[PDB]
């Protein structure tokens, strides 16, 4: 009854299953058109699982912000598996874009990307939402180069499966090199642990998509961080911005900035650059 505003109609969605764009563990992503909106469509067994899927769809549908990727709707089909419909992001993920050599953002542009992610995250935080996997690969770019925080809720997956590693006991693939210390220990995530991930994302931006800790093995990162060791300041990263990243990696989660504070500080840095 209350899901009607989330559910997409009978002949209102056209999906192109021949042309694929994404490969998540929980499903593949295709091109689509929604009546005219260009979409990305992810295809995802029983009534209890469907109902859960609907319920969280209603919850996620009311997340609205220019720096957060929106859910356009859902299209459950009696014959097939449910389809999650999202707006098509012309310039793909933020990591591949800043690695794409045919493009050439400035340092200023790269700082403006980080400012936008902080705004998107500032919004998510205010709704008590914890992302759990904030990273350049999960932030998308539209035709205007507006950055949209993404890969949370219904379309939550691991698409680039290279940067996810299994903790043996729990049996869950985690992005350890984007994870706060206390999250590696306790396996528990908070908005303050998103702030950690945001510091890493900034490092990604300033290095133009370089992988974090290439010389530290996935099973050594906890010890590495325990020892006080942190990512180096990138060559073209301004000092005040490195000071910001270091505050994000504070051993105590309590002492890390908020996303509100970060929007304020990066916007100051952006304005003087
Ligand atoms: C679920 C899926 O959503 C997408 C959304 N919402 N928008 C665009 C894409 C593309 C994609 C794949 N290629 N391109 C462009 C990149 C620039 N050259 C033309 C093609 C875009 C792949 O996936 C897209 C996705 C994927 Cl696969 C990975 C990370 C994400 F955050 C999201 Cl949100």
């Amino acid at each position: 009854q209350a899901v009607q505003h989330v559910v997409i109609g009978p002949s209102s969605l056209i999906v192109h299953f021949n042309e694929v764009i994404g490969r998540g563990h929980f499903g593949c992503v295709y091109h689509g058109t929604l009546l005219k909106i260009h979409c990305a469509v992810k295809s995802l067994t029983d009534i209890g699982e469907v109902s859960q899927f609907l319920t969280e769809g209603i919850i996620m549908k009311d997340f609205s912000h220019p720096n957060v990727l929106s859910l356009l709707g859902i299209c459950l089909r009696s014959e097939g598996s449910p389809l999650v419909v999202l707006p098509y992001m012309k310039h793909g993920d933020l990591r591949n874009f800043i690695r794409n050599e045919t493009h050439n953002p400035t340092v200023k542009d790269l700082i403006g990307f980080g400012l936008q992610v902080a705004k998107g995250m500032k919004y998510l935080a205010s709704k008590k939402f914890v992302h759990r996997d904030l990273a350049a690969r999960n932030c998308m770019l539209d035709e205007k180069f507006t950055v949209k925080v993404a890969d949370f809720g219904l379309a939550r997956d691991m698409y680039d499966k290279e940067y996810y590693s299994v903790h043996n006991k729990t049996g869950a693939k985690l992005p350890v090199k984007w994870m706060a210390l206390e999250s590696l220990q306790t396996q528990k995530f908070t908005t303050k642990s998103d702030v950690w991930s945001f510091g890493v994302l900034l490092w990604e931006l300033m290095t133009r998509g370089a992988p974090p800790y290439p010389d530290v093995n996935t099973f050594d990162i906890t010890v590495y961080l325990l020892q006080g060791r942190r990512l180096l300041q990138p060559e073209y990263c301004p000092d005040p911005l490195y000071e910001v990243m270091l505050k994000c990696w504070h051993p105590k989660a309590e002492m890390r900035p908020s996303f509100s504070e970060l929007v304020s500080r990066i916007s100051a840095i952006f304005s003087t650059f």
